[PDB]
């Protein structure tokens, strides 16, 4: 079908978008790097972003509100997939496959530039890194980089009230699953 073609490629393109993001970085440290000037300042960004992940741990009491939210985060992302779907079930069969069609050419196309520019990108670094040591030492620093930034911004997703929080995505999740249920309903309804 038509969507499971779509689904696939904007899975895909998403992360090579991701994957390609970070690859632009870390060539754009590179470059610019005085290389040791920008070693340094790499380390105190680090420690910087790993005192902050030290002071939101402390504001965060206990971890059965996070497991919730997170676990409520999940379902909520879990239904709007699903509801995509339906809505674009129930559009094709309304409409026709002309939308689809044009949709997954665009998709494939931009899948194919990604696909080049991350060769390309990805091709740039190893020449970058190339008889040096301090190279390596950055792409670990950067890499470190990324991961507490993550983990700064999934502490500040959290912590303002855990269970107020809770309170707003058991909301949110029921007014997905009413719309779960109206495009079920009209799903069936055009299918009959």
């Amino acid at each position: 079908s038509p969507e499971d073609e779509i689904e696939r490629l904007e899975r895909e393109n998403e992360k090579l978008e991701r994957e390609n993001e970070r690859l632009e970085r870390e060539i754009r440290w590179l470059e610019e790097g005085q290389l040791e000037d920008k070693v340094e300042e790499l380390l105190s960004k680090n420690y910087h972003l790993e005192n902050e992940v030290e002071r939101l741990k402390k504001l965060v009491g206990s971890g059965s509100p996070e497991d919730k939210i997170e676990e409520l985060k999940r379902k909520i992302e879990k239904l709007k997939r699903e509801n995509e779907r339906l809505e674009r079930e129930n559009e094709w069969l309304e409409r026709g496959s002309g939308s689809p069609e044009d949709k997954i050419e665009e998709l494939k196309r931009k899948n194919r530039e990604l696909k080049e520019k991350n060769k390309e990108l990805k091709e740039k670094i190893y020449r970058l890194k190339e008889s040096g040591q301090l190279e390596d030492k950055v792409e670990e620093l950067l890499s470190k980089n990324y991961h507490l930034e993550n983990e700064v911004e999934r502490l500040k997703k959290l912590v303002g009230s855990p269970e107020n929080e809770i309170k707003e995505l058991e909301e949110e999740i029921r007014e997905l699953e009413e719309k779960n249920e109206e495009l079920k309903r009209k799903n069936e309804w055009l299918k009959r």
